[PDB]
């Protein structure tokens, strides 16, 4: 199974169109968090109450 | 000799004829069960009683 993963991998890389993809900008993570939002959290509560 | 010719010519044709299809995922099965929803299931027998 491995080695026809291994020839499979070949064939897909030699059949690859795009003749270089490259990394604009490395992965970098935002220090201010995305969830939980707290302030419309707290002011659902609010109408919800 | 040109019939000789047209055959080599032919065979290797024949060879070199293979791709097309690159199969990028295997077959794999969710363990998840898709049918039946239990949830929607319930809400629906509740709503309809």
């Amino acid at each position: 199974l491995q080695l026809l993963n291994r020839q499979q991998e070949l064939n897909i890389a030699k059949s690859s169109a795009i003749g270089n993809v490259r990394i604009i900008d490395n992965a970098v993570t935002d220090p201010n968090p995305v969830r939980p939002k707290k302030t419309i959290i707290i002011v659902i509560g609010v109408v919800l109450g």
